[PDB]
């Protein structure tokens, strides 16, 4: 198919592929996103960095072919750089390798096994292992290689085009968004950063000291100065790295807002009625609230607004000794990006209603003890609230707001 | 359930209803709402200006209480203002009678029979019908009715509290939002801009012409320079109703950007491949692109990006000599939308696959005349694109915008 690359430098374009119809991937909702790959015309090499999803290639061979033309050189990839096995950035790696046989594949060592286990027509590849701060020379341009693992995985690295600041970054700093528009400045702010924080908290949470970690690696080794624009693997390319770097800093240090986001689920209403009545305390003191009900939301947007939230909130009926089995996978789903390692245990409230021995709340509290939380009460109750009782989770949403705002903001 | 109640302005409150759960009403899809509903405190009389869904009033009746604490008076409503029969902002008007079944309910000529079908207990109420430009003192406050028929129901009005210019407007200029901050200038202006787009898309559109007359005879009554607050009854207060009336007259008479909505739906990836390649070709051009696909996205999103889009393009592939079905649910929709009465004729294109005697694209075509679009091309083929058939959507989408940058922009 035919589509146009995008210049984003003198001999640097944009050859990614905008898979306008995803919806769901990972465990985390979207709205389209893309698949970002990169084409550096040195003088001597031709280097593609990263490619796309399997069966997605025709937007990508389709921008390389344009890119090329655009240079008045041949269609040729000479040189191929994978900064991560994860087969959305790797899936068309056997394509660019029958077409380009002898064309070296620049990875970290564990990346080699893990992209023949994905792609076993790769073995025997012409792999080139690579190691932080090694560099190749294409022509005028340098691409010099910083290793990430477990950024997201254990094969992630960074590729840098020394001579224009250009960080390829593979998943650090991506966010799940598909416009036509390529870059940060052309899109409203409030977008891009709320998707940042929906793809730090669904995927970043849990590395949160190694991000600190390599931001001081960075820092000491001299190359954040040297940085001027991010391009990573989903989404918009950043003209104005430091926000997004502040950004990273702000999450992986628990910077968080006055600010309390609830989860429920309900059978018949009673749940729901005291999650409203909690608001409602919680409100009272000037602290915002998210609700959200399991029934009709998911995980990805909870986790998102969990993230800068202050403290968080989780109620559910008890059912056959239990609580209500929804919680079951947001739980776990928690128990995997352990919010307490940005640094901060936030405040927690569990409850729900019951009809005969209850126990479900129980079970809450210690569940979010687990996950990382700091949990101040519990709440159960026998079928549907009184007035009373709501006044009661008014109470204690209240007090709960009182020490939200008490908690000095890290 | 103790809820508190927001001060707008002296003697005025907001004692509505935040619907945090909600996610479809209408024909549209939203992520909570708001049912507006205002208390404004004379000095001789309480009065209740619109109310709340059916079931959902135990916040409203908190608010009230707190309101009515924080004025040193009795719990009591004087006064009932009904803007508007539909049963998100009447459901509590049956139990706002039976409590204070002596004030009066204030509300146009048609909205009597309408309450009365909704609610047979408030037959025999004392509804005092109200004509525009008719006036009631509340003690130091006045309000002031003036008729808005069609904007959006026949029985449809606006309530003016003249000393402070806070324009009661109902539907009007609302916005499907739930957020603890209840105005404009709280919340990211993005999103209070696109969610009053997908409001006026999905239920002003096909009364454009009625805006602008309406419009004009406030203009004329010299009360645009009175309006100093708008209070719709769902989102956002307006402290700067100028920012909504432009956005409404924008709308109302075809302001678009250089943009192209695509829709289609497919079975086997065909028409889905012409889709894309449409898009690379608008894209050439420097034109935006919204894409959506019917088997997993929605008309209310679809209609809002229509709103400002140049463009709208619909594929489908042929089933049993028809396009697959779910273009229907849209094209009836566009049907009551009626995007030529914004006084714009939108370009469009239909295309797709087909596998025998084809008339998809045929039927398309028609339908997207009826629907009020200047249908510009047809273009169905056989099975799977061709290298050379894709170039030709590239190619298609290229010339189309072209044609769209040329469009003046209204
Ligand atoms: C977001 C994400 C996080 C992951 N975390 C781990 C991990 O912590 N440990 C591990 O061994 N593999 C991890 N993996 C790798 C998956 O287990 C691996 O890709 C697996 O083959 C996926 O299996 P599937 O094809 O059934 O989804 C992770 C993968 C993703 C996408
Ligand atoms: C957005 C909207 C638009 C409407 N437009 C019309 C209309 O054009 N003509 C009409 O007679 N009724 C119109 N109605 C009224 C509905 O037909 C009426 O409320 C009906 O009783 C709804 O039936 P239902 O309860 O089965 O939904 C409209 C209602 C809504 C919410
Ligand atoms: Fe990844
Ligand atoms: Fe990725
Ligand atoms: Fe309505
Ligand atoms: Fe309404």
């Amino acid at each position: 198919m035919k589509a146009d690359a995008v210049k984003i430098a003198d001999g640097v374009y944009w050859v990614g592929v905008l898979d306008w119809d995803i919806r769901m991937y990972h465990g985390y909702t979207l709205n389209g996103t893309t698949y970002n790959a990169y084409l550096v015309f040195g003088d001597d090499k031709v280097a593609l960095i990263d490619n796309t999803y399997p069966g997605t290639s025709a937007q990508m061979w389709g921008r390389i072919k344009d890119a090329c033309e655009k240079e008045g050189r041949e269609f040729k990839i000479d040189v191929i750089v994978q900064n991560h096995v994860e087969k959305d950035h790797s899936g068309a790696l056997p394509e660019i390798h029958k077409k380009f046989p002898e064309a070296p594949i620049y990875c970290t060592e564990v990346a080699v096994e893990g992209l023949v286990k994905h792609f076993p027509s790769l073995k025997g590849a012409p792999f080139k292992v690579v190691k932080s701060l090694e560099s190749i020379d294409l022509g005028g341009k340098t691409l010099t290689f910083l290793e990430a693992p477990l950024l997201h995985w254990p094969d992630s690295m960074f590729t840098l085009y020394a001579e224009e600041g250009i960080l390829f970054s593979n998943d650090a700093f991506g966010q799940h968004l598909c416009f036509t528009q390529r870059f940060d400045h052309e899109i409203p702010e409030n977008i891009l950063m709320d998707a940042n924080q929906k793809f730090y908290a669904n995927l970043i949470t849990p590395l949160s000291k190694l991000v600190l970690k390599k931001f001081k690696e960075v820092i000491e080794l001299g190359l954040l100065e040297k940085i001027k624009m991010i391009a990573p693997s989903h989404g918009q390319i950043w003209t104005d790295p430091m926000k997004v770097i502040g950004a990273y800093q702000d999450f992986a240090t628990g910077k968080c807002k006055d600010k309390v986001t609830i989860v429920y689920d309900t059978m018949h209403g009673s749940t729901q009625k005291m999650a409203h009545a909690f608001a409602e305390g919680i409100m009272s003191e000037g602290v915002d609230v998210k609700m959200y009900f399991l029934h009709n939301d998911e995980r990805s947007e909870i986790v998102k607004d969990i993230l800068d939230s202050k403290a968080f909130l989780l109620g559910a009926p008890t059912i056959y000794d239990e609580p209500f089995p929804s919680v079951g996978d947001l739980i776990y789903y928690l128990k995997g990006l352990k919010f307490n390692r940005t640094g901060l245990k936030r405040l927690a409230l569990a409850f729900g209603s019951m009809g005969g021995n209850g126990g479900g709340t129980k079970v809450l509290a210690e569940k979010l003890k687990e996950c990382g939380f700091e949990v101040l009460d519990e709440y159960e109750l026998y079928y549907v609230p009184t007035e009373d009782e709501l006044e009661k989770c008014y109470n204690m949403g209240k007090r709960l707001a009182v020490k939200v705002k008490e908690m000095k903001t890290e």
